């Protein structure tokens, strides 16, 4: 029977939020990193993980100039970051909303190894998720993020892990859209190992087809949904160099064969590549003549912050240089999402 | 492992053929009909079904003037129609190829009831089909057609029937593309009964999602594929009249949420509706203010040839006259494909 | 490739534990009541919900004479009951192990309604479950229990809910077997509403087929699992009464068409049945002259502990009468699980 | 809703037929030979493939003595053999019926390579099968046969081929049961290549689980079906040789974890192994102490006729020696079916 999944007011609200997030010239600042994960970046400088250090890093990232206001349409934060404040008497969500961006959140809870598989893993965080998402929404959160890590080996991935991750993302999106939060789905494939482009493209098509079949199964309202797939690049140890245009055509082909046009927008993740390479790769993505009926934007955590963290270096006086270089990189990526980036 | 479904050269060949079939301003003339099925249309006039009568009907539909040349990009015929000849020393495939259109064939073999259902059907003709498609290809047919009839009751279609039909269509498309023939997939939902628009839209989304999941499963090369879905219309007994714009938006919403942009084109059929209603409905389809990354085109057998057959009336002296009314309506369709039809 | 799911010694240990739990001449005592579920049972007497009342009730059930020692092969508890102790300062798991039974835990976390589906719910409790199961294992629990509730209406259950619950059970069993805990699976179909025996039998076959397909998908080691299905009975308000032999043959037919013989044992649940009715029904189950290769046993909650609950009545001087009636019911059920139950 | 797949009377008829075919001590004589298979077997002697030679071969096999009456409960024949007759004015169906056996038929139509797969194949013959099965049933046949070939390699079989074959077999069984014909499902895995026993066991479990899930999907009445799986043996060029008891344990484990007890009986196929080895392997399979609730029986075409074929020598005068050797091996296999064979 025809059973509705969302009342029309919810459809309109989610569509408006998703359009505001992936509006042209905008993007996602993936500043969210777990209290343990960001410790690696903090010690990369030569320092140690500290609560005030993390808060000041996120303050540096989220207190930039007007130059990035029409360039960062969404910022994703952690659970503890949402309950913090900056040196202005305002919390971080208030600053993000004032700057024009949309406050995000990472509602994942890490990965866990599976049984009877080589290196397949599944993510957790679905239990008690409706109340958590309601709490996030009442504190101010219009879109969440859930990621699944999938690795390509000599016989990986199996259909079991792919379907498991698809079901997990379907349930995640269902809960988020019921609570009133735009779900971001990231079937990320690790660009690690030694393989060519065709294998990665084929795996990406399979994963995207399974994910969208699962989404259609769970009565997901695809119009209020954002997609964050990987980029079609070879393995890290691959020696066969591929041109940027080949990467662009392979990626647009992979997205065109599986993703329905009703998806509001398709962001991207760097995947172990330098900032210049990722930015020019997405610029090539936005330079393909094929029909792309969805807004293509960027979402980089490590590609927009490595320069910022090395310039900041743990000192409270190098704030401006790190902010300036981060703004320069953000401007480069904002020009990259329209095909207007030249080196 | 990555296994190539098709070689690149035949990928380009099927892509070119599919682009030529659904080229802008063109169309599909569903001149195909079973030798037994055409008997009903012939006796509707009040005349005796005869082989010469069938051949002359096909001739009349397939010997029109230049006014329909940039309007019929493809004509579908039956098994015997290819082995026929016209009154000028030219077979029907030769006439169609010279006129500009592409010869099509119907490789279905009727339906058969299932077991333990509320009434469901699946089509046959998959076995011993590679050699038949090769024969049709060297006869002069560059694309085929397969249809699946699905009916909406109170709990139909079930998952079993939908998945079985999707598998049948996937095998059909795989065989056709292996032999070098562009497959046309027709998940026909019958507009019969008493139901509203939302139920038909939901069923259409489910069916298209299952069909495209099956196609991705069978390594189908979607770029060389044509889709022929139904129209989102209520049953003939429905007492709630819906405006044309509502039908257009519902249909474009159904097609946008499931069909990837890589599909070369999406045709349509009328079923139980008059010629003017279907033509203005497709005009509304092409006048909807939403982005559609595929060429929308028409394909009507009964909603475009009824006037021609009634004007012919079983008499050989109305040849041109029956053609004229056939031409004019076709021109209307050539105007509906671009949204330029105003009755 | 052929990736192992469990080391051989783990397989042997799980097989031994599962055989011990469901060995002939044993049973399962379902005390899997949290501090909230037991509140309704406690107030049904006319008293108040108290922690000491809960502990004394579970002491009354779990401290009994030898008459029930070869009758209860397993007692299921909740999180707090493991960390409790009797009057003589001995923990409940120690008492259960001394009496000969096997300690079990309920690792569910309630239900949550789904989106866009009528009257369907899915259970939670999978997140962070490996560490919780390890804690339960080193506490003294050797087998867990998971329940998924499914109701029967007009279009229920849908394929979505059935597959979702099957995947949840598969992940549950995978985690439990990886940690070293025998999983008990309860796809419980509510005998509520207005329907006949055939519909319930058909739904039960579908649910069990989906569950075992999911279990085979997740590399589950079926020899170390316990199945706790419903009993094939009509709805609560059915207009036609069925004989006990018909219920027995329907249940054994449903179990024989889906359950592989490698399943260690199949228990049951009351589903709104009195003590005498449930006892004679399971006696009929074991009286059906069909080849059943799995050990059939009982697992009763309210159908076996209601008389003891009312006899205890909240007073501490009625311990012996409630104990005697509970022992009588346990003896009746232990005689019923062999076909030798004399009314 | 609950829609019946078969009426109760024909349910009883199919159950009786299936029980008669797999009755204890009986067996299946695979006397079907394709025009290429029989060509190879007759050229093994060196004689010319002739219609009279084929008819005399089948007459030799199907008319031996009363000593095979309690040993051969079913004979599978080719399409042409059903319309044949012996030299005594009596057709083969009547001879088989009088002798006590049941006449079979092979309703397959060969294999066809798939697209985008290493070495996967799917069988054809489903189109126009209701009428063919009705003709076969009215001719005298009571149970059909369908052989599926699956190969084990580095990544084979894929899930696509497994699901394809499962759906093909489900449709086959549904059609046969609707026409009143007991289907025999043979998910045969080729014992060719180089692999160990565990991989073959794992593949067999996967294939059997998928096949029975498909059968449950298509409303198949499992009580009127027979199963003919591939005996769990390593590859042809396996480096490590395994004991017969290990083979029997692996086979009973594979069949017990997937096959519901409602299956009437499970036969077996030789699979490129010597005749004495096949006989002793089936004896060991019947020597396993594990509880098997289905009747195990033999079905060999090459293993029961190679000695008879070579003794016949393509001569009219060497009839009796070949007949005696064939009846001796029939007696040996009948003894092995009950676990009572000792060389």
């Amino acid at each position: 029977h025809s059973h509705p999944a969302l009342t029309p007011e919810q459809k309109k609200e989610l569509s408006d939020i998703a359009h505001r997030i992936v509006a042209p010239g905008k993007g996602i600042l993936a500043a969210d990193e777990s209290t343990g994960s960001i410790a690696k970046r903090l010690q990369s400088i030569g320092t140690e993980n500290t609560e005030e250090n993390r808060r000041f890093y996120r303050q540096l990232l989220l207190t930039a100039d007007d130059r990035v206001n029409p360039c960062i349409g969404g910022v994703i934060l952690f659970h503890e970051t949402l309950y913090q404040k900056a040196d202005d008497g305002r919390p971080f969500p208030q600053v993000i909303k004032s700057k024009g961006g949309v406050v995000g959140i990472k509602v994942d809870k890490g990965v866990v190894p599976l049984a009877g598989t080589n290196g397949e893993t599944t993510t957790q965080g679905l239990d008690g998720l409706s109340e958590r998402c309601a709490q996030y929404k009442k504190d101010g959160a219009d879109f969440a993020k859930w990621r699944c890590v999938l690795k390509i080996g000599e016989h990986t991935p199996s259909a079991l892990a792919i379907m498991e991750n698809a079901n997990v993302l379907a349930r995640y999106a269902s809960i988020c859209q019921q609570n009133g939060i735009v779900p971001i789905v990231e079937p990320e494939i690790l660009p690690d190992g030694d393989h060519d482009l065709k294998r990665c493209q084929y795996v990406t098509e399979k994963v995207l087809a399974a994910v969208y079949k699962a989404l259609s199964d769970h009565h997901i309202y695809l119009e209020g949904t954002l997609l964050k797939p990987n980029m079609v690049t070879p393995g890290h140890a691959c020696t066969q160099k591929y041109s940027h245009e080949e990467i662009a055509m392979a990626t647009v082909t992979a997205l065109r064969r599986t993703v329905p046009p009703a998806v509001t927008g398709v962001t991207f993740l760097s995947g172990g590549q330098s900032e210049e390479e990722a930015s020019i790769n997405l610029n090539a993505i936005n330079k393909c003549p094929l029909l792309k009926p969805w807004a293509l934007t960027f979402s980089y955590g490590r590609a927009l912050q490595a320069s910022a963290l090395k310039a900041w270096g743990g000192k409270k006086e190098n704030l401006k240089a790190a902010q300036e270089e981060y703004v320069k990189r953000a401007l480069a990526n904002s020009l990259a999402c329209q095909g207007k980036y030249t080196p």
